[PDB]
Parts: C-alpha cells; structure tokens; sequence
C-alpha cells in the first residue's frame, strides 16, 4: 500500500551548471531530485559565471530549460556591485540570495551597508534568502527590520540560531527558515567516520545538543531544504576540500524514517516540503503531479546514490525506512523504481507560468 | 491596471441548504462567494437537518453538487451522539466542527468529556475546528493537548483570545486560527447604528481595544474567513434575532481597503485567504483559476449586496477601495462586473478530487 504525496519542493539546491558540470548538471541534479520525490527545485546562483546579472540569468535559464527534468526556479545572487541593477529581471527569479558568511561562493559582501542596499533596492514583494550563521542571523534580521520587510534564513544548523529565530517569531517579526537533513541526522559524532574532508560543510555539523534543539523546535522550522551541494569524492578528499553534501536523493528517505518513528507527523513533513515552500516563495501548483512512497521498505544508504554526479554521500550506512516508488510530473511518469523516464528539458521555469508570478501592487 | 490574485478560499461559510433556503442556498451563497473573489468555500454543518451523520452528508453533497457555482468542501458537525460513528465518511468532509458555545446551532455538547471523545475518535490526520470563545479557547486547547493533536479556532474576536493563542504558539503548540472581517472592521461603536437586532453576532462585536489587538497581532492570525451567516432582515429585526452577518461579498473589498492603507500587505492577505487555508485544511489547488481586482475603485457599501439572500449588510455606509472585476474558475469566466456567468452545479466537491484527499499513513 503506497502513500500518495503531492509534488515536493526543495527551495535550496546547487545544480552546478553553468561551470561546475563535473559535479552535477541540470540533467543529473534534477534526476536526483525526482528520485528523491522532489518535483520542483530552486537553484542557487553560486555557479561559474555566478547568476548576478541579467546576461548570466539569461544563460542559466536556457541551460535549465534544456537540461532540467523537473520544474525549477532560479535564484539571483547579491553581489558587491549589483544592488539597484536587478529590477527588470527580479520578478523572473526564485528570489535574491545573500551569502553573508564564508562558504563555497565568491559572492562576498564586505559591509552590512551592502546588505542594507540590497534590502532597499530589491523589490519589496519578492523573496530574500540568506546564508547567515550564528550572530549573522541576528544581524540580517536587524537589516530586515530597518528596511521593514521579511527575510528567510537558509540551512539553520544550531541551537543558537533556532532559538534566536524563535524569539523573533514571538515578537511577530516576519522571518522564516529552513533546515537541511544533515543538521537533523548527522552531528559531531559522525566526523570520525566521515573524516575531515568529507565532513566539510557550511554550516558545519553541529553538536548532539544542536541536533536535539532543532528537533525540539520543529514548530519554528518552516521548511526542509536539502542544500544539495555536490562535489566529487576526489574534491572532498583532496588538498582543499570544498564544503557541502549532496542530498536530493537521501532527504525524503531520511525524513520518512523519522515519520515512521513518530519523530514528526506526515503532515509536519508535508508542511515543510510542500505547503510552506509554496507560500514563502509564491511558487505555483504543479498540475497532475504526485509522488508515491512505500513506507515499509527498509534499506541501508549505500556509498553513493544512483544519480548525483557527486558519487558519494555522508549518510552511507544509515538505515532508513521509506522509499520513492513513482513520481508523476504534469501527467507524465517521471520516475519509477530507479528509472528516470522524462528527458532533459522536460522541466520548466515556474516563474514563466502565469500562476508563477509573485503578486504585487501596481 | 488590474491585479491578478489566485483563487481565494473561505474556510467558514453558512450556505443554509438544506433547510434554511430563504436565508441563502448553495446557488445564491456561491454567487456571493464569486462576487467576493472567493472560488472555494467550506460550508458549516448547522443546517436543517444538521450534517452530523452519513445520510445528512450524502444529502448535502448532492444539494451542493447541484447548486454550487464555486468549488466547496462540506464540514461534518460534532454532536452528543456521533463520536466514533463518522470514521467511514470523515475523509470526505472539510473537517469536523465543534460548537462549544451558544450560537445559531443545535449542536450543543454538554460536557468536556464529549469534546475529548470527538478528539479521540475523529481521525487524527483530519481537521478539527471549533467555535470556542474566551475561556473555551483555553479549554479546547487543553483537550487538544490531552489527545496530542491540533485544533483550529474559528472567528477569533477578542484581545483575550488572540493573546491566549499567541502564548500557545510561543510554546510550540499546534493551534491555528482565523478572524472574520466584522471583528476587524466593526466594534461596539457601531452598535448604535446597527441596533440590537442587526448587531447580534457570535462572537459579539468587540471593543475598540479588541479590534486594535487583532490588528496588532496580525502575525498570530493564520486565516481570514467570513463566517458568512445570512439571515433575512425580517429575522434580524424581529422578536428573536438570530446571530450572524452575511459577509462573502464584502470581505475582500474591506481587506483590500486595508491593504491600500498600508495596514497589511498584499502578501499578508494572500497568506490568509489562500496559502494558509490550503495548508491547514489540505485543500487542493484549482487549475486555471484566478481573480482580477481593481485596487483604485472607491465605492460605498450599499444597504444590501447583490447576491446574498440575506438582503442586508452591517457594513452599509463604509467607504472601501478595491473591487472584484473578474473571476475565472477552472478555465471558465465565472464573474464579471456584477454578473455571475457559471450556473448552479458548476462547482465541485474538492474532497472527491484525487489531489483533494488528506494524506495519511496506511
Ligand atoms: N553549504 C555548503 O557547504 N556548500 C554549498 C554552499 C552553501 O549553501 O553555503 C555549495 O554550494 O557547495
Ligand atoms: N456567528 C453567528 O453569529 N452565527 C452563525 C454561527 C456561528 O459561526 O457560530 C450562523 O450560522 O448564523
Ligand atoms: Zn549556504
Ligand atoms: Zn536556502
Ligand atoms: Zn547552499
Ligand atoms: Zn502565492
Ligand atoms: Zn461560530
Ligand atoms: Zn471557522
Ligand atoms: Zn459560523
Ligand atoms: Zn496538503
């Protein structure tokens, strides 16, 4: 007996095209999404070239329309030079992404004044998301208040961060957040097995107390999002390991395992992988789109999942219960039992759909 | 320049059919919905016969399928005799409605033990909503905790209630709520004009401080819902006035006026009349469905709106800015500039759509 889920949405993925296609491309990363029960992805802008201007966005749109197998929206990235220049193209993006800490990105921002300039110039009705760790969460919240608008915090990883966000929500402030599976299912206790190269990720793996705090504060977590961040094993284990884990293919199995154990409900999961992504990013419905899962199937995560070009996973050896059996996307069988059945280019840019524009006052 | 909104959802309406069709019927009440920019309604069970058993639900379903012009879901009502009897039909309903205070209903419940029995027997994945005023909010929240599940509070009207819910949300409890337009836009100050018969409503009109508290605590309000509760003028002004206001045709114009004044954003409105109704009640998308509004049109609410058989309104004389110009429902023009263009029976029971079933574990 299979359970029918709606089309799940991952608001934080790295698909590496353009410029990093040995790590992943639209075709492989969206194959990984479908096999993970994800029918729509929002792709981050820290590509090569980075998606920080209209020409780069135009290139990325065509690459995605030609390669993606599931539907998508593309983020724009904030830079030290582009505030006030994105107004014509802003509504065509998923949102604007700010990189406020050190990670796998060249998109620095040297001053909180540059953050303020982005919050002041980006259209006020369109999403802003931030990589903002520890005190940076409080700092970007201050900027959001000074400019009288909302902010969404990416990959919340620490007790410190979730409690800060909790306090802000208690004061009625417009902040939402997401949490990635590795910050719920891995911790410092896994660093010995992973080793120092594989274990590199930003935000770093937290303590057991960090993990426990995120679970205890599930009500504060608006979304789950993988932060699928593929790099090859050679890169992860070489002389300058880049931070990040692949995660599209493992996210839903890990979370289904937790549902089966009573750690959260099926509804809690569907709020965080479907309804709340829709409402925070004003992402449209996908007609005739659903995911069939088998909640009884027990299996062990292998050394690499089938699709991501990362060809490794930090969750190797974990026992899970729940698997994706079938995905239907806009009336076509997209995935069955390990076979992707829609070609590169089947996926579409949801921001071009009439129902995918973010509503605004004239 | 018109603004395109998604199809709005009203999770709390009284359509009076069966048994009260001089006040409203499915055809007139859903005409009123469309003219108010509402494309899906959830109809309360305090009809004659009340929708408290499978035969009554079967009757109501056929009446709604034949009369409704927009899409709908039907609530079941809790009674003193039906706990544990609704399991076969529960998933076909919008949810289960508990009447916990005195109002226009015969659906009493004499004991909190009966509340507990409903919370214990109703399927745990399906919505429960309550008419629960003042301390009754705290009491039903206690029952929800004892039985380890969620509850949604209907028509929150008082500072006392919104602050209680706020405290519960700060403790991570699974409670949501809605607010009706008359508790945002009318107060004790309007009782002299309305008079004692027209002014009868449950919850009663609040003080200026109650109204101010709901506005100040907008972040706590998950949904707007009209509690469209039509009665004729003769009934409202006769010897035993029933409580309730019609409200489908005035809700969106009143709220658009508030958006235009900067009291809440367009997004705040769309969360509360579209995204949050969807996610709390697991209501499906409506394909090719949207509402076009004119935000500049100023007008004064007349003594009765065109469609509701109530043929009166408590908002008469209020100046509003914003009007519904066009509604498209599932690819057909449903409403233009005062003309309803879909017949009775165009609307469908969204719980019968494959995408309209509430997901559950096997
Ligand atoms: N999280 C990571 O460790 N790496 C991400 C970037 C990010 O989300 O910061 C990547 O793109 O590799
Ligand atoms: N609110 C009212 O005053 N009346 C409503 C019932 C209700 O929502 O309690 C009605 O059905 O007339
Ligand atoms: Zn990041
Ligand atoms: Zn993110
Ligand atoms: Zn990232
Ligand atoms: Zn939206
Ligand atoms: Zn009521
Ligand atoms: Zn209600
Ligand atoms: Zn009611
Ligand atoms: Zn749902």
């Amino acid at each position: 007996k299979l359970v029918r889920l709606p089309g799940l949405i991952d608001v934080h993925v790295h698909l590496r095209e353009p410029g990093g296609t040995h790590k992943e491309d639209f075709a492989s990363g969206t194959a990984a999404a479908l096999a993970g029960g994800i029918t729509m992805v929002c792709a981050m802008p820290n590509t090569r070239p980075p998606i920080i201007d209209a020409p780069a966005l135009a290139l990325a749109q065509k690459l995605a329309e030609a390669g993606a197998r599931c539907d998508f929206a593309l983020f724009l990235g904030a830079a030290s030079e582009n505030a006030g220049t994105l107004g014509t193209v802003a509504g065509s993006a998923a949102g604007l992404k700010l990189y406020l800490n050190e990670t796998f990105s060249e998109l620095r921002l040297d001053s909180v004044v540059q953050w303020m300039e982005h919050f002041e110039t980006w259209p006020s009705h369109l999403p802003i998301v931030a990589h903002a760790e520890q005190q940076t969460v409080a700092a970007v919240l201050m900027v959001a208040q000074l400019t009288q608008r909302s902010v969404h915090i990416c990959h919340v990883a620490r007790k410190e961060e979730i409690l800060l966000i909790k306090a802000a929500k208690a004061r009625g402030l417009p902040v939402t957040c997401e949490v990635a599976p590795h910050h719920l299912f891995l911790s410092h206790d896994d660093l010995e097995r992973l080793g120092p190269g594989k274990g590199e990720v930003r935000p770093e793996l937290g303590s057991r107390q960090d993990v426990e705090a995120l679970w205890e504060n599930m009500a504060v977590i608006d979304c789950f999002a993988s932060d699928h961040a593929p790099h090859t094993l050679e890169e992860k284990c070489g002389s300058r390991p880049p931070p990040g884990f692949p995660g599209l293919e493992t996210m839903l199995p890990l979370l289904l395992t937790a549902v089966s154990e009573g750690r959260l409900s099926l509804d809690d999961l569907l709020q965080r992988l479907h309804h709340n992504p829709r409402r925070i990013f004003h992402l449209p419905p996908q007609e005739d789109t659903y995911v069939e899962v088998d909640l009884e199937h027990e299996w062990t995560i292998p050394s690499h999942m089938p699709f991501s070009k990362a060809h490794w996973t930090p969750f190797e050896g974990q026992k899970v219960k729940g698997t994706v059996r079938r995905v239907v996307l806009r009336g076509e069988v997209a995935y069955i039992d390990g076979q992707v059945l829609v070609p590169p280019g089947y996926g579409q840019d949801v921001r071009k759909w009439p129902q995918g524009a973010v509503p605004q006052l004239p």
